[PDB]
């Protein structure tokens, strides 16, 4: 179980996950309104949310996504879309596991996550130091689904410390590092993450441990099933690093349950 | 068991669902001859068909395939390609079920095929009802695989009713609607649906019963293996909504048998 | 265990295999260097290694690699490129079996493969005889990984026997034709062809034995695992026609295995 609030705070950022993957919100004009295509993200329509930046076709690795200003909510929301190009696909897969000593000492990365992320971070820390510099009441979210709530991770873990608190929300993330990595994801300060996995899906349990990598705790885990919505008693908190009875079980993974986090994420065109 | 001219009607509109697969048959002039490549629809080139309507990343969804003239058979087919492109396969994946009031009362559709269908409807009806105009005498007849069953099986049950019979061929197709939507689907007057299924294709049993879908009745279930020639005796009618013992049944599903439909379809370039 | 010699070319074409993968090593400017992205290929780097002919899109099945010269070894090389476009994936799946009566008698190869070789046969032979023209003291290598090792094992048998020995590098290669071809690959003079696999690599295992594909003899193996580093110890030739106890073992399959041979490969952007 959940605190409501939390629950609603998850619910949203969902939604503004979700809409990092239609195609329209990634080449907008600054200061129009973000839409989605059908349900896909009613609560960010709802509020008074325009865009910063929408960017496509980015570095390396097709980085895909938008900078939103939240008049309703109050924040600052960077989110990342997931995998959906081929080039998407192929920086999944340098699953090689690159230095990170900027970051933190005797951290190891996913190689395209992090060569995606330095190949736009002078780009984007800019526009979002901007916005809390014109917005200083404003909280600041990185937010993304699978690949995106990858990038959302890394792009957190390297921003924090320079002012203002970084929240992230990932959705059906994999892992992004080494234990090292996992570790400084737990206990970095100047901002929390929120990691949040589904039943059985299979993303977050890519890439496996045997090659290295290691989960950051907490862990915010959905036992509803898929197509089924979600309540605040649904959700269970799980500590540990590397920590199983969650998503983290040896049983059969799922690519469906990797599509329903809330609602359906992913599939907005 | 089933006749020599039905068998002969599957094999034929396997062959117009092929075609739909080849690149050079989604954008060609009006009034030149159907072809494939390498065997894949010899019957329709035998046949004097030529185009009258080609059509390629139409709508949403990517909606691609032909309308052909067939003077040799006196038909006009309407032939829908199945699931190739990035953009086929994020429609495909958005599988919750919305309302299709307008089609038939009570019923709901998949979400990605219905809102395909919608998208080109008006476009295609015209172009269809232009050639029965000119060919009233002739036989309309939608077909597709996979993807492309589903599209035929959605336009036929809105097209029907305005003068003509719409026949349906689908091979392969997925689960399309609730279980009001594949009573509609069994019973509509106005034209026939042969739902045709090989072996244990895991198309056709997805989405999956426990997301709210059903498949109509009754279905030809081709029962030879994968790269065995069909005969009219491994052809067996199926009868009853949500039949088991063909298609649907609880063991290991197979992707091979979903590309051998009397030939290999889905594979023209 | 293998010679350090022939490990030695093991690892410099597993490396020109990769190269093929790199996007700008595809439209490359005759005459320019050779180079890869990520650590992809330092051996062809450090070598004098520049373009004759760079290609993609070619032929049917979009056919994708370059011919390059290697002054340092004394090489002309032709690199295929592996499974990267929808179109390499599409004719992957064309998995039926062609006759090839112009190689050998009885000999039938994957239509795929076979159809995709022919289309760009007559270019890509006068290229590699124009380079032999020019530099007949050096040695004509085909080479590439997964559909890229189908390729070049094919071009190979078809090209044989005309002045000049090609050698062919293949890195997890699919099965190619029927036994009989097998045979032919096994026994044909003119040339080597090395044919290497990884582990419980998935795709020298397809298409599988039951559809009438069989494997060429010997096989090298290379049985130390995913991310870990190759030694010549790790390497074992296997004799025998469809030959167990090698990667035809009936274990579990792996899919991350088929992207490290010496090291990764494929996921050159
Ligand atoms: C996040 O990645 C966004 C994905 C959401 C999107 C958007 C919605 C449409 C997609 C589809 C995008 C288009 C995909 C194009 C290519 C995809 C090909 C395969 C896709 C699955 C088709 C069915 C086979 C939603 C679809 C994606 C579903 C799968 C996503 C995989 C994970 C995405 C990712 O981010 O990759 C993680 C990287 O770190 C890669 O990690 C690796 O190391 C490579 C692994 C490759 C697969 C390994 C196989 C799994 C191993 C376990 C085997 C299963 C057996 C278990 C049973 C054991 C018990 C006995
Ligand atoms: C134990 C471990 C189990 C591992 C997971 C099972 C194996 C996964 C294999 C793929 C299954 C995907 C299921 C998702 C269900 C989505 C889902 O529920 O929707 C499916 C949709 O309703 C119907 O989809 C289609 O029209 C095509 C079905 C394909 C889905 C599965 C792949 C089979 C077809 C392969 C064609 C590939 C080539 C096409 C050309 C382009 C490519
Ligand atoms: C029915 C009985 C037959 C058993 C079923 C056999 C198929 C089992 C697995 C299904 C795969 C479809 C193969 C169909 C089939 O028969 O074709 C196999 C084809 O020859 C594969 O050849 C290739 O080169 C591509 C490999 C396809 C799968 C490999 C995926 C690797 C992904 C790595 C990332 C790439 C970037
Ligand atoms: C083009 C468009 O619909 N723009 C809308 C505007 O009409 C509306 O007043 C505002 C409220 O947030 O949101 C935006
Ligand atoms: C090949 C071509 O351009 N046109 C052909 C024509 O020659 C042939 O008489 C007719 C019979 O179906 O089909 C069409
Ligand atoms: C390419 O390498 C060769 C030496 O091997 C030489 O022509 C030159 O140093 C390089 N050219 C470029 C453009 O890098
Ligand atoms: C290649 C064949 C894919 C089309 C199957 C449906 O969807
Ligand atoms: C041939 O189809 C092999 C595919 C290469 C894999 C590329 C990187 C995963
Ligand atoms: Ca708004
Ligand atoms: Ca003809
Ligand atoms: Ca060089």
């Amino acid at each position: 179980e959940v605190s409501q609030d939390l629950f609603n705070q998850f619910n949203l950022f969902a939604q503004y996950s979700a809409a990092a993957y239609c195609g329209k919100n990634n080449d907008a004009p600054a200061g129009t309104n973000i839409t989605c295509t059908g349900n896909a993200c009613p609560e960010v329509e709802k509020a008074d949310a325009t865009f910063l930046y929408s960017f496509e076709d980015s570095g390396v690795g097709d980085v895909t996504g938008f900078l939103a200003l939240d008049n309703t909510n109050k924040l600052i929301v960077l989110s990342f879309r997931g995998s959906r190009s081929i080039e998407n696909w192929i920086g999944n897969l340098n699953f090689d596991l690159k230095e990170i000593n900027d970051i933190c000492s005797g951290c190891r990365g996913h190689d395209g996550f992090t060569s995606s992320w330095r190949s736009v971070a002078d780009t984007l820390r800019q526009k979002v130091e901007d916005a809390v510099r014109e917005h200083p009441d404003y909280r600041v979210v990185f937010t993304g689904h699978s690949l995106g709530g990858a990038l959302a991770t890394v792009a957190g873990a390297d921003l924090r410390g320079n002012g203002y608190d970084i929240d992230v929300f990932s959705y059906g993330a994999p892992r992004v590092g080494n234990r090292a990595f996992a570790e400084f994801l737990t206990v970095q300060t100047g901002g929390t993450l929120y990691r949040i996995t589904h039943t059985n899906d299979i993303v977050p349990r890519l890439p496996p441990r045997e090659f290295g990598y290691s989960h950051s705790s907490p862990e915010y885990w959905i036992k509803s099933g898929t197509l089924v919505p979600v309540t605040r008693n649904d959700i269970v908190k799980i500590e540990g690093i590397d920590a199983t009875g969650g998503n983290n079980q040896p049983n059969i993974p799922d690519i469906p349950a990797h599509l329903w986090y809330f609602g359906l994420i992913g599939t907005c065109l």
